[PDB]
């Protein structure tokens, strides 16, 4: 209630509390220390931590049955980057232990948590018709990217090539970056296929 | 209220607040305090901020429930600048993260809260006949300058030539500048096509 509060007889004023501003770039994660419900009219659980975004409310008061962990920056990545969530948040709300998770393009999102990057905001493979890359797989894949379905073992290497975007997968390794050798009419190189020695 | 003002017994003076005068090459920049309504008449949020231009007022005095946070020059572009707007203002009045506007040609404007120039005021490329540019895709982009379309590849590299003036797009990358060998006849060049060797 705005303005002069007096206090009651049996009613110890401890001290003030002040909202926290939620900007686009921020958010509040918040970690509940009994089962209550918020101002949304959620239910929660002692331990259970949430996010708490622009969406909801302009500015959110810390209740007493929360717990302030800290504020999160929010994540955007441009056209030319993508990045991978170590541990994302499946259906069911809770985090998918061991997996991961693959993004790319222009998205902006929060680190929800318990989820994380692997290794940070990271800038996409565009390559010319003279570069490539060796990469082998790591589980038995499918990737349709053209009309046909191409399908790959779990130690199967192959080259990509061409002008193109390339994003690594979850279950792809890139392994090395190739560029093509210029040669003239008349030269040539000594190339050993190791597959069969020839 | 203009002259001399009486305060109550219950009415604490602090100080005066003076206006800001706006003229065309300056605004303001305002971040609210909490929710309410300005003079203009438009709901507001905690911690949401906007501008006041000349358009709304001569002179703004600021509120109460709003915050002064700097005066913003005016961005003025000639006709030979060009300029890239990071987390330009999308039509919901968001800044749209992540992504970026060229501005080009004679235009005047303010950069809105969120938004920030890439480089500054940048002058685009005009080439002569013996001048060029060597310039990579980073996107499947479409640029119909003439009546045809012309396609390119994430990774496809393409040499601008000829008398016209150049501003570089958002998914165009300039690579290198190329300027013409001036040849007599029977005199001449070795030139490799990289592409194929010969």
């Amino acid at each position: 209630t705005v303005g002069a509060y007096l206090p009651a007889v049996f009613e110890e004023v401890l001290d003030l509390v002040d909202a926290v501003i939620l900007t686009e770039k921020t958010a509040l994660h918040l970690r509940a220390r009994r089962n209550f419900r918020d101002f949304r009219g959620v239910s929660r659980r002692t331990g259970e931590e949430w996010l708490v975004t622009v969406q909801d409310t302009e500015a959110h008061v810390p209740d007493v049955h929360e717990e302030v962990l800290g504020v999160v920056p929010i994540t955007t990545l441009g056209p030319h980057n993508y990045c991978v969530i170590l541990d994302p948040v499946g259906p069911d709300g809770k985090n998918q232990l061991g997996q991961k998770r693959v993004v790319k393009g222009e998205k902006s999102f929060f680190l929800q948590p318990g989820e994380q990057l692997e290794q940070g905001i990271q800038d996409v493979y565009v390559l010319s018709e003279q570069q490539g890359l060796l990469l082998r797989a790591l589980q038995p894949l499918e990737e349709g990217e053209d009309e046909e379905k191409v399908s790959h073992q779990a130690g199967d290497h192959w080259l990509i090539r061409g002008p193109l975007e390339y994003v690594p997968s979850a279950k792809v390794e890139v392994v090395e970056e190739r560029q093509a050798i210029p040669l003239d009419e008349n030269e040539g190189i000594y190339v050993q296929d190791v597959k069969t020695g020839k």
